[PDB]
């Protein structure tokens, strides 16, 4: 109800009546409280609403002292009988004043006002008007000041607005050590955004709230300064100093250990300096004016480069991210806040896994926030879904994260079935033979899905064999099964090389040079798409400088960029290709991959491909030769897909191909030295060419047949009508 | 002094005295300043105390116009002599309100209130802005609008579109 | 000779003389032409120089309508007859205004000034157009946007060039 100051003045009125041996309390006794002390700082006595308003404080002093002498000496027992209606009314009026003034507590000024409004000198010896406006003016110009300049974190903390923080006790102590300096009063927190800089300032506030602060700072209070009053609050040229200088001086003395702080101190460098608030502050740094700032490391760098002065006042305080275990500790401290915020229970394992998840899948975010996001997001997820529950650790988190960050890998299937149990079948259905390539694909994904693959390495395989054997097709089909979308594959022509390639590859352009589109094909796409299948079109012909660079993705997945940042791959499957082995494939020694032969190939590949790459690669995969037996399946597969891809079914075929057509293809388009690719030449050269002509001649109205000639031919529906 | 929102209204009021070529600014010109243009955020006219107070602000504008046409002269050279003692009182009243509110500047909220204290319609069942107590009930919802800066996508959606 | 706007108005004015079957086209019909219909885009009527000046567009209209009633309605042979000497004067005066204003084609606005000068709705319930100061200021404030930022290629095409 009352401020401590208001209570003091009222209390003094009461106790002065006791000390002066006076019966019922009168307006006189509150006036006695007003003149209770010689201290000029006491507004009720010298730096008064009277003295700086309209009348000599002595006039009033003598009104009161005359009256105090005039009231007769009583037995101590009644010395302060009651406030009666007289002081009751003054206090009630002080409350009416609060309502008029919109003041949350009764001020000593409300007591000064209310008393003065009711009061009049009781005797002819002194006269003075109750100059209400003068006393209000003087009251308004005193004490109330920071609500116009900075947000009072400490009182708001007393009011429960503070978020307590843990695990930063040294960082908090560091700000204390700096704040405890006698000369260099200015600390600043420097680090990554999301590192916990504001959190540390609030940590200081927590230290203040629990009064765990050294005498120099023991009475401290924190206030959030800048942008509003320092920028929005400006229309005139001197507005960088009006209000700003004002508050700097308002807080230098008496009013406890006021410490302002800046959360976004980046501004305080000035756009071209020009003392845009920025210089006046350090200009006054020889004393008081204790302020703590906060900036990111790069913003720090920028304000340093753009100023050269605040840095002589401000102590650089480095803030490091916590370890995963430490992150969990803060998560635990924060856990109940989240359970409350969302009305859901959270498992300790939720917190544990959130933190390690973040380390694994959120490289662009710091652990404090990243882990918290996984928690607060999961909780929010449930809060929305709550119309139905609680948060369940990795269950909720893996799904939640995958939904936002990508990586469905962690969701686990409703049924593993086609999801890597029967996948070898499904892959063998799309492509024929080459089961080891198929197994490699499945295994790559299975290890990823199971959390077993070495996390530092993307699945990586190099595919050897004769072009036309399905090496690209495999990669595309992998994307097919990986995303249920074959166009999500990333494919780079790795053979387009000379040394002049930086940006075309993950290296990017370099900032400071023309062009700021970097590694678009790889770096930008990788940043955007957390995983894919990356196909390198004949690494056999790629320049070795690039291959050496690609190695970095191949293993130890970290990826740099000319932007000064990194990408850091993880879950992208990479596929490299070569036909070196064609020199051995053309031996035609069985459809199966032969021992020794395949080794001569891989040996030669190393000779013509840095083994350093191959010494990191998950494995080299070799394709089976497409024997006619393989063809006997492939032809149907391809004719089916080829037809299905032909726009819409306004015609298409009945396809009475039977063995006769199949064999023709196996006897005519079947080049032992070019895989199935020449069968496609046959198919288009014969089947589609005739078809196109029949369509062109409008000899087909709907459907179509394939009729073996002894070659192939088509039928006529309308007779060239 | 006055801030920009109050100054806009005050400027308009004086402008209106000149728009009507009148020698002095009268309460009617200020009421006319309150209702200038159909810009919703204008508490003096549309997102106002009047609608909240269950009054028709356009009807009130008709009242204002009925009063404006009764201005005794529109003579050019005689125009723009004084802000008038009548409004001296009103602006002084606004200053009194600032003291009552501990306010460092006069906002349109204050200038509205001050005129309202001295305003009238010579009508029993006044179609005037709702009386002062309601003026306070709604004026006190202010301080202690976005449509000026943004499109209400939700409302457009409510309206289909 | 005339702008597309002036032509619209004069087409309408002459049209009105035949719609109401009047003995001659009068200043009243041109005022009525300006009051084509209460279209939101109606520059000479809803957004006009009178409404933003001194008098209510709705009441102005009613006077004009009373005048259209007062001008006798006759049979098709005596109906319409002429543009009238009255408007031969108004439109020639509008042409004089064009020269004063450096504008090659007659603006409907110039017609409003020439027209208004002849007319005078001297009712005790005056609707007489607000005089020239309000009329002109509002006329000068008409639009004043896109043309400061653009070339009207379509008018240019109408004007050749
Ligand atoms: N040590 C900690 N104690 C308590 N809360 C923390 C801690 N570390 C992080 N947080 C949480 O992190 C969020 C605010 O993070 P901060 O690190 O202050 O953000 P910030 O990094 O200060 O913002 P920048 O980078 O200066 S814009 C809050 O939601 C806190 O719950
Ligand atoms: N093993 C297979 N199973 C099913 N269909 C196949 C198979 N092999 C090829 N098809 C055909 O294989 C051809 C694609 O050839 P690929 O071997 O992927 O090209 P490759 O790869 O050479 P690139 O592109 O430089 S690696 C297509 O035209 C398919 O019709």
């Amino acid at each position: 109800q009352f401020t401590e100051r208001a209570l003091t003045i009222l209390t003094l009125a009461q106790k002065l009546a006791s000390d002066h041996q006076h019966p019922q309390l009168q307006p006189i006794h509150i006036l006695a409280a007003f003149i209770e002390t010689p201290e000029d700082g006491s507004v009720p006595y010298l730096q008064n609403l009277i003295e700086k308003g309209r009348y000599d404080y002595d006039l009033f002093k003598k009104v009161v002292n005359r009256n105090l002498v005039r009231i007769p000496q009583q037995q101590p027992a009644p010395a302060e009988i009651t406030p009666s209606y007289a002081l009751g009314k003054v206090l009630q009026d002080a409350a009416k004043i609060q309502k008029q003034q919109k003041d949350s507590f009764i001020a000593q000024d409300h007591i000064l006002f209310a008393l003065f409004n009711d009061s009049s000198i009781q005797q002819i010896f002194k006269e003075a008007q109750v100059d209400i406006e003068a006393i209000k003016q003087q009251a308004l110009e005193l004490r109330g000041y920071l609500s116009k300049y900075a947000i009072d974190m400490t009182e708001q903390a007393r009011q429960g607005k503070l978020d307590p923080v843990i695990g930063r006790e040294e960082e908090i102590r560091s700000t204390i050590r700096v704040l405890a300096r006698r000369i260099k009063s200015n600390p600043c927190l420097i680090g990554e955004p999301g590192i916990g800089k504001t959190a540390i300032i609030e940590g200081v506030a927590q230290r203040i709230i629990d009064d765990d602060v050294p005498t120099i700072l023991q009475g401290a209070k924190l206030f959030s300064l800048d942008l509003a009053a320092l920028t929005a609050g400006a229309k005139y040229k001197g507005d960088f100093e009006e209000r700003f200088k004002g508050v700097l001086k308002e807080i230098e003395e008496s009013k406890t250990l006021i410490v302002l702080f800046i959360d976004e101190i980046h501004m305080l460098m000035g756009n071209g300096k020009d003392d845009a608030a920025n210089i006046l502050k350090p200009a006054l740094s020889r004393g008081q004016l204790k302020v703590i700032g906060a900036t990111t490391n790069n913003e720090y760098r920028s304000i340093v480069e753009k100023d050269g002065a605040f840095e002589r006042r401000f102590q650089k305080i480095e803030v490091a991210e916590p370890s995963v275990r430490q992150t969990v500790a803060i998560l635990r401290g924060l856990q109940p806040k989240y359970e409350i915020h969302h009305g859901v229970r959270i498992l300790d394992s939720a917190l544990v896994t959130a933190a390690q998840l973040a380390k694994r899948y959120l490289p662009y975010r710091r652990l404090p926030d990243s882990a918290l996001d996984l928690v607060d997001i999961s909780c929010a997820g449930v809060a929305v879904a709550r119309d139905s529950q609680n948060v369940v650790d990795s269950d909720t988190i893996s799904e939640t994260a995958a939904r936002l960050t990508g990586i469905p890998v962690k969701k686990l299937s409703e049924s593993e079935n086609e999801k890597l149990i029967h996948m070898e079948r499904d892959l063998s259905s799309e492509v024929v033979g080459q089961m080891d390539a198929i197994k490699a694909v499945s295994n790559a994904v299975r290890l990823s899905r199971s959390g077993l693959a070495n996390p530092r390495q993307p699945a990586s395989f190099l595919f050897l064999g004769l072009s036309g054997s399905g090496k690209t097709e495999l990669a595309k089909k992998v994307a097919g099964f990986l995303f249920n979308d074959e166009d999500m594959m990333i494919r780079v022509d790795c053979s387009e090389l000379s040394e002049k390639y930086a940006v075309s590859k993950l290296l990017g352009t370099t900032a400071g040079y023309v062009g700021y589109d970097e590694g678009g094909f790889l770096t930008n796409q990788l940043q955007y798409k957390p995983y894919s299948v990356l196909l390198f079109d004949e690494v056999e012909k790629a320049h070795p400088d690039v291959l050496t660079v690609m190695l970095q993705m191949l293993d130890d997945g970290r990826i740099t960029s000319g932007q000064g940042k990194t990408i850091d791959c993880s879950n992208c499957i990479v596929i490299m290709t070569s036909n070196l082995g064609a020199e051995f494939i053309n031996s035609q020694q069985g459809s199966k991959i032969q021992e020794s032969t395949k080794n001569l190939v891989m040996g030669a590949v190393r000779q013509h491909f840095r083994p350093e790459f191959l010494n990191r690669i998950s494995s080299i995969v070799i394709f089976n030769k497409l024997s006619r037996k393989a063809i006997h399946k492939i032809v149907d597969i391809r004719l089916k897909e080829i037809e299905e891809r032909f726009e819409q079914n306004d015609k298409h075929y009945k396809l009475n191909l039977t063995q006769e057509a199949k064999d023709f293809l196996a006897k005519y388009g079947y080049s032992d030295d070019m895989g199935a690719r020449p069968l496609n030449r046959l198919i288009q050269n014969e089947i589609l060419n005739k078809l196109a002509l029949r369509i062109l001649k409008n000899e087909i109205k709907d459907k179509e047949t394939v009729n073996v000639v002894l070659e192939e031919c088509l039928e006529v529906l309308p007779n060239h009508e």
